[PDB]
C-alpha cells in the first residue's frame, strides 16, 4: 500500500555524469561509450547570450578548449561536433560504467526521473512530467544544465531529457538527447515564455484508479458519461482532451478495479464541478496529473484492496 | 527555481541490495563488508506468524538454511546472529561496492530516501518522513521487507531505516539498522495499529520559507505571534509543539528571507484559521510537512527571489 512520487533508481545514470568546462562556463555532461553529450550553450560567453550564432562560436573552438572531468580524471577531447542544441565531445576513453541505453523522445503527459547534478556530481533524484506546453516543473539551480531525465526498462536506460534553461515563471526547458528542444524554446536569452498549460486528463484518471487500488472509493459515483460530454466539461476546466486511445490505455486499470473508464470520467466531472470539499485523495488536496497509467501499474499492487 | 520531493541519488545503496531466502520466504538484504542485514521475520513460517519466538526459531537454523544471492552470485553464509529485530548473516565475501556508511537512528519529523526493492532488485526511490507516531507513509508491496531508508552526506551513506511491515491503515513500520523498531511496533501479526499522528510544525514552516525563497509571498501577513500563543493554536489543529530549538533551526532560512520565525508562525496561524481559499503553495493545496529545514536549504538557492 501507499503511493509516492517514485523515481527510477539513479545509479546507472550517476556513473555517466561528468563535468564540462569551456573557459569560465562549467556545466554537466553525459558520458556514454567514448562521447560526452552536453548543452551547446557551454560555448556561450556573457556577451554571446542574446544572439549567439553557435555555428560561428563553435568553428572558433578547438578540442583542447574543452575540459572534461569524470571525478578527478581529466578526459582528453579528441573531437567535437554540434548535434542540434547538444555538443558531442569525442573523448579518448570509453566510459566503463556505460549502461545499456537508448535515446527516446517522450510525449507531453509522459513522466521521467531527473538526476539533478552540479559540477558533474549528482545532488538528487525526482520525478517530473513533460507538461502539455512542453515545459517541465523541475527543481534546478544555476549550474544544473546538462542534468538528464530518464526512464529505466529492465537494465536499459531510456534517456529522454537534457536540461538547458529556466524560463521566467521558474519552469524548465530542454532537449531530447539528439539536441532537439521540447517546445518552442531556444538556448539563448530572448522574450520566450511558457505558453498556457493544461491538466493531463488521462493521468488524473490513472491517479484516481491508483486511489481505488489503494482501497479508497469516496469520490466514486453511480453516474456515467459519454466521452464527448466528458470532453465538453474537461475543455471548460482547462483539461486536455481524453481520446478513445486514452480510454484503451486505462483498460487494464479499469479491469483490475472493475470501474469502467467512463464511470471514472463521471467521478472526475463531479470532482471538477464540486471540488473535494476539504477531503484528500492519496494525500493530495488537488487532482494530481503527473502519474501515467504505466506509473500506477508499476507502483500499485496487481491486486485491488 | 522549483521545489520537488527530492531523494538522494540511490546508486551507492543499489550496489548493496541482495536477496535472502529461508525456505519459502524471500525478502531483501543489505550487504555491507562481509555482513548481510535483513529482517529476522525471514525465519517465520505461515504457522509461526501470530506468536513466533525468534530465539527459538533461530536456534533451529543452520548457516546453510540461508540462501543469499547478489544478482546471479550465491554468497555462502559462514555465520548468523540475531541483532534485536535484524539478522546479521556473515558471508564469505566482502561487498566490493560497500560505500562509506554509518548506522544512524532518526527523530520523528526527519526525512530520508527509500530504495524500494523486490527480490534484491531496486524498483524505485522516493522521499519519506518519520511521522510523529513513528510510522512512515511509504509505498511498499508484498516482498519489500528489507528495503532501506538512508541519507547521504558527501560520499557517506547514513542508513536509518529497514522496512519490516505494513500496518492495517497501509502505513509502514520498521527498524533502525541495529534492529530496534521505530515506535511501539513488533515483527509479528498482532492487533497493533498506528496511534494518532500529528503534523510536523517545524517542517511546515520550513516549506513556507521554501515558497518565499521560490519567490511566492501570498500567504504572508503583517502580524506576529508569541511562541506560546502559536502553540495554543497549533495544539488545536493537531500540530506538534514548536520549540525554541525549532525557532533556532529555522534561523538560517529566517535570515535568507528576512522573515522572522514568529512572523512566519503568524502566517501559518492564519492559514490554519482561514485555509488556502482555492490557492496553492509550491503546487500543493495542503500544508506540506515532509520537508525539513535541511531539505529546504539543500534544494533551494542560497539567494532569495
Ligand atoms: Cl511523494
Ligand atoms: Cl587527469
Ligand atoms: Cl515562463
Ligand atoms: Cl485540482
Ligand atoms: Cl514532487
Ligand atoms: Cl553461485
Ligand atoms: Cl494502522
Ligand atoms: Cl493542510
Amino acid at each position: 500500500s501507499g503511493f509516492r512520487k517514485m523515481a527510477f533508481p539513479s545509479g546507472k545514470v550517476e556513473g555517466c555524469m561528468v563535468q564540462v568546462t569551456c573557459g569560465t562556463t562549467t556545466l554537466n555532461g553525459l558520458w556514454l561509450d567514448d562521447v560526452v553529450y552536453c548543452p551547446r550553450h557551454v560555448i556561450c560567453t556573457s556577451e554571446d547570450m542574446l544572439n549567439p550564432n553557435y555555428e560561428d562560436l563553435l568553428i572558433r573552438k578547438s578540442n583542447h578548449n574543452f575540459l572534461v572531468q569524470a571525478g578527478n580524471v581529466q578526459l582528453r577531447v579528441i573531437g567535437h561536433s554540434m548535434q542540434n542544441c547538444v555538443l558531442k565531445l569525442k573523448v579518448d576513453t570509453a566510459n566503463p560504467k556505460t549502461p545499456k541505453y537508448k535515446f527516446v523522445r517522450i510525449q507531453p503527459g509522459q513522466t521521467f526521473s531527473v538526476l539533478a547534478c552540479y559540477n558533474g556530481s549528482p545532488s538528487g533524484v525526482y520525478q517530473c512530467a513533460m507538461r502539455p506546453n512542453f515545459t517541465i516543473k523541475g527543481s534546478f539551480l544555476n549550474g544544473s544544465c546538462g542534468s538528464v531525465g530518464f526512464n529505466i526498462d529492465y537494465d536499459c536506460v531510456s534517456f529522454c531529457y537534457m536540461h538547458h534553461m529556466e524560463l521566467p515563471t521558474g519552469v524548465h526547458a530542454g532537449t531530447d538527447l539528439e539536441g532537439n528542444f521540447y517546445g518552442p524554446f531556444v538556448d539563448r536569452q530572448t522574450a520566450q515564455a511558457a505558453g498556457t498549460d493544461t491538466t493531463i486528463t488521462v493521468n488524473v484518471l490513472a491517479w484516481l484508479y491508483a486511489a481505488v487500488i489503494n482501497g479508497d472509493r469516496w469520490f466514486l459515483n453511480r453516474f456515467t458519461t459519454t466521452l464527448n460530454d466528458f470532453n465538453l466539461v474537461a475543455m471548460k476546466y482547462n483539461y486536455e482532451p481524453l481520446t478513445q486511445d486514452h480510454v484503451d490505455i486505462l483498460g487494464p486499470l479499469s479491469a483490475q478495479t472493475g470501474i469502467a473508464v467512463l464511470d471514472m470520467c463521471a467521478s472526475l466531472k463531479e470532482l471538477l464541478q464540486n471540488g473535494m470539499n476539504g477531503r484528500t485523495i492519496l494525500g493530495s488536496a488537488l487532482l494530481e496529473d503527473e502519474f501515467t497509467p504505466f506509473d500506477v501499474v508499476r507502483q500499485c499492487s496487481g491486486v485491488t484492496f
